[PDB]
């Protein structure tokens, strides 16, 4: 029945010949079947006949018509995957909108065509395609955010997008394989795989830029982390032929984040000594302004300063050789295991550092060839305490300011504030030095310290009051004694004693300037 089969075949060819789009996919499929059938319906019941197997002419025409048709299926398939041309996601991020997704009917088809091939033991190809296209697309979509991802943070949107994408990708793999819950992982692996590799490059690229200039991009590392974690929190569970690139990155980032503290404590020293002359006004050094501008920068990333506060003793951020005296830590009754206490300590150390170092440079300048006797209100060598005191206080009042105005306040809270306080007291204990002399000395000089003290006005009420009394509650008690005691040894009073304990008390009260 040679001419029989051939005559029927054409009917089909005249069908396939029409566009797949013009023959409800399902039908097109069926026909190709009935054909791959006739192909076999002639290679079985005629292979047995040695005196009959010669329908070679028409047979070949089938093998041909088939291959071609199947190929149009691969094509239709790819056409579908692309019915959602790549787009700029920058908008789906800002106005937090969902990404376009394949319509229902489309999935059906894809699934079908997937079935068509997987059901012919040659779907290992339709697989390669499915994966190829998707990733090529997502990749291109990402291409829009990339340029911005290099330095608001462009790294953020770049991630937000990836996460989003990783999501839609899971869905899609499942919505497509509701029949083959056997290779869902391997498939989604190949799709996400490159997406990540891209993330990784871009990611590593940023760190490279951050490791470079820590002075300004330093804090970005905290963001780099939030980013890499979120990406890792999204992948959790699914397999990834390429995961090590993330475990690597976190290693790189994390390894830059604590580097920030030993570093932070350094800028402060390398910036306090930066200049060796006491400003004309005894005022706020650019250093003081820098360290705060920087500390504050820290506070803005609380959650991140803790995440990378573990496995780090505070030795990890102090000079290799540091004097315990130069700090305000004492009441070691803190649960050093708890990060918060650490973080607070850190901050308090920076402040302490800044304060001490200014005092270093301060003493050096005013009187060199004399080994700087820092942080010691009773220095016998130091003779410019008062000024130095005023000087350091003047910056602290600024330090205090930036603190109260920010997170740094909540971070120090309590212990921090207690140290800060203890610190202020150190330098006020300073300005009062000159008076302890005058007093104990005798047991003119008075007018002297009065004049001198009138030269320093403080931008803070507390200090003024504190200093007023501090002086009073030291000179007076003492003077009254000596006064009234060795007072009457002669006769005429106001003809020798130009000053009366009562008078002095008033004079001292005029020191509100």
């Amino acid at each position: 029945s040679v001419k029989d089969l051939a005559n029927e075949a054409s009917k089909y060819e005249i069908i396939l010949q029409k566009g797949i789009n013009q023959v409800g996919l399902k039908q097109y499929t069926q026909v190709v079947h009935k054909l791959d059938d006739m192909l076999e319906d002639i290679q079985s019941g005629q292979a047995n006949r040695e005196e009959n197997s010669e329908f070679h002419g028409i047979l070949t025409h089938l093998e041909q018509l088939i291959k071609r048709s199947e190929a149009q299926l691969r094509v239709y398939f790819i056409s579908i995957l692309n019915s959602i041309k790549p787009f700029d996601p920058q908008i789906n991020i800002t106005k937090k909108m969902p990404f376009p997704y394949y319509e229902d009917q489309q999935l059906g088809a894809l699934s079908w065509i997937l079935d068509y091939f997987h059901g012919n033991s040659e779907g290992s190809i339709i697989q390669d395609i499915l994966v190829g296209e998707r990733s090529k697309l997502i990749l291109k979509c990402m291409a829009f955010l990339e340029p911005f991802a290099k330095e608001s943070s462009g790294m953020n949107s770049y991630t937000e997008a990836l996460l989003g994408f990783i999501a839609n990708e899971k869905s899609l793999v499942d919505d497509l394989y509701s029949q083959y819950t056997e290779s869902k992982p391997h498939v989604l692996s190949q799709i996400l795989s490159p997406l990540i590799s891209a993330y990784a490059k871009l990611f590593g690229a940023n760190l490279k830029i951050v490791r470079s200039n820590l002075e300004n991009f330093g804090f970005f590392s905290f963001e780099l982390v939030e980013s890499i974690n979120d990406v890792k929190k999204s992948l959790r569970g699914k397999e990834l032929q390429n995961y090590n690139l993330l475990q690597d990155c976190t290693q790189e980032v994390r390894q830059v984040t604590q580097s920030l503290f030993r570093d932070a404590i350094d800028r402060i020293i390398k910036k306090a000594n930066s200049i060796s002359t006491i400003p004309s006004n005894n005022g706020v050094t650019e250093a003081t302004v820098d360290t705060m501008s920087r500390l504050r920068k820290f506070s803005e990333y609380k959650n991140g300063c803790l995440g990378a506060m573990d496995n780090i003793t505070r030795e990890n951020w102090l000079p290799s050789n540091y004097k315990e005296k130069e700090y305000t830590l004492q009441n070691e009754a803190l649960n050093w295991e708890d990060h918060n206490v650490l973080l607070s300590c850190f901050i308090s150390d920076c402040i302490d550092t800044l304060a001490v170092n200014l005092e270093r440079k301060a003493q050096i300048a005013l009187m060199p060839n004399q080994e700087p006797d820092v942080a010691n209100p009773n220095s016998s060598k130091n003779k410019h305490k008062q000024r130095i005191g005023f000087f350091i206080l003047m910056n602290l009042t600024l330090v205090e300011q930036i603190v109260e105005k920010s997170e740094l306040n909540l971070m120090l809270a309590g212990e921090g504030h207690s140290r800060l306080e203890r610190l202020k007291k150190r330098y006020i204990s300073y300005m009062v030095s000159d008076w302890r002399d005058l007093t104990a000395n005798l047991m003119e000089g008075f007018e002297d310290l009065v004049s001198k003290t009138k030269q320093y006005k403080l931008s803070d009420p507390s200090l003024k009051v504190t200093l007023k009394s501090e002086i009073i509650s030291l000179v007076m008690p003492m003077y009254e004694r000596f006064y009234s005691r060795y007072k009457d040894s002669f006769k005429n009073p106001r003809k020798h004693i130009k000053y009366t304990p009562d008078e002095l008390t008033t004079v001292l009260n005029q020191l509100v300037r």
